[PDB]
């Protein structure tokens, strides 16, 4: 098995196995609306075998970052309609990823009210692209009442994207946003049916997923997650079992695959998860060509989602095919405005 092999996830047929990593850009409209500049980018990129969007917030609480788009309305549900007709007359397949980022946010972001979260920790470091340099605030930590309102707004969530015209959704259970929060036993503190053993921090992420599937099926529906625990100050008292723990549990439900942030190395509980889960792995974070097809090879992986290489390349897939020079991509446009360092990084000639 290589890169350039179809692979299906559930029953939507890929025609290969180089995924878009979901990569938050800060493009989208006043509002947090999907416009025709993000359509265009997608487009570009549509020859991915699956492209996973920007992380997408279910609510207005749910958000942490300058000029990310929501899911919850139905100004951003048309605003993504545009976005999935156009890749898929481009012959692509996109799934939306479904994000809450719990304390990693700022009161400017929140009409003055303090970020959400299992536990009232506050997250070390300064909130990115907020000027001039600030601190996190401590965040307060959910009633347990407001918890089953974010697992209804991850609900809604899924059926405006389902509405919209996705193929699917990702869970983002990754990268120290609120479900991996309640998930970690650093982040959560709690003593209600949401913290305090591993069945209990694992429940908000497995709710979640339950009624994205009931909109979707489980074969439409993906998680992703960061097992290296090594991005936004999180950190967990035994990471091989509370990751292995979400890996059998998603994989009793079917669903179509898990996506996971961690790059090789000896410490690499990638293949604890695979074998857990038992359905398609994506593994992600510094794979190149060569890593990328020898994990393949190995039954390492059964797919590999690249995400700067996209953001660099709208024809990753072909420049991979050809052993093609890829361009440089240029950190400092990741984020920001306008279609610089956005969609205008060009095609192979
Ligand atoms: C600019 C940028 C934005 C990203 N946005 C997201 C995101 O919205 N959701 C997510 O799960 N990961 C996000 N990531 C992490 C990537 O999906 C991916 O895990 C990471 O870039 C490592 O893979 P790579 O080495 O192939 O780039 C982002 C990464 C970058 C650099
Ligand atoms: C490393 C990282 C993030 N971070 O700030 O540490 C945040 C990400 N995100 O989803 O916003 C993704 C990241 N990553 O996967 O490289």
């Amino acid at each position: 098995t290589t890169l350039f092999d179809p692979i299906k996830l559930g029953d939507l047929q890929l025609p290969n196995r180089i995924i878009m990593a979901p990569l938050t850009r800060c493009r989208a409209d006043e509002g947090r609306v999907p416009n025709a500049l993000m359509a265009e980018y997608y487009v570009q990129r549509a020859s991915a075998g699956l492209i996973l969007s920007e992380a997408t917030s279910v609510s207005p609480m749910g958000v942490g970052y300058p000029d990310t788009p929501g899911i919850w309305n139905d100004e951003q549900v048309r605003g993504w309609n545009n976005v999935t007709k156009a890749v898929h007359a481009a012959g692509g397949r996109i799934f939306l990823q479904l994000w809450h980022v719990g304390r990693i946010s700022h009161p400017s972001y929140l009409n003055g009210e303090l970020p959400v979260a299992p536990s009232a920790i506050q997250p070390k470091g300064h909130v990115s692209l907020v000027r001039p340099l600030s601190d996190y605030p401590t965040p307060r930590a959910l009633e347990t009442e407001e918890i089953n309102d974010i697992v209804e707004a991850y609900r809604s969530g899924a059926e405006n994207a389902k509405a919209a015209g996705f193929d699917g959704v990702e869970i983002h259970g990754a990268n120290g946003y609120l479900l991996d929060q309640f998930l970690q036993s650093s982040t959560n503190q709690r003593t209600d049916r949401y913290g305090g053993s591993l069945e209990n921090r694992a429940r908000l992420l497995l709710e979640v997923t339950d009624a994205a599937i009931e909109v979707w099926g489980a074969q439409r529906v993906g998680v992703h997650l960061a097992p290296r625990a090594d991005a936004h100050d999180m950190g967990d008292a035994d990471r091989a079992e509370t990751f292995t723990y979400v890996a059998r549990e998603l994989g009793k439900r079917g669903i179509a695959f898990i996506c996971s942030r961690e790059r090789e190395a000896d410490d690499s509980i990638g293949p604890l998860i695979k074998e857990a889960f038992g359905g398609p792995y994506i593994v992600n974070e510094r794979f190149d060509k060569a890593s990328a097809n020898a994990a393949l090879a190995s039954g390492k992986a059964d797919a590999v989602a690249f995400g700067v290489p996209f953001i660099a390349n709208p024809d990753l897939p072909a420049r991979l095919a050809a052993d093609a020079p890829l361009n440089e991509a240029h950190p400092e446009t990741f984020y920001g405005k306008g279609p610089v360092g956005y969609i205008d990084y060009p095609r192979l000639k």
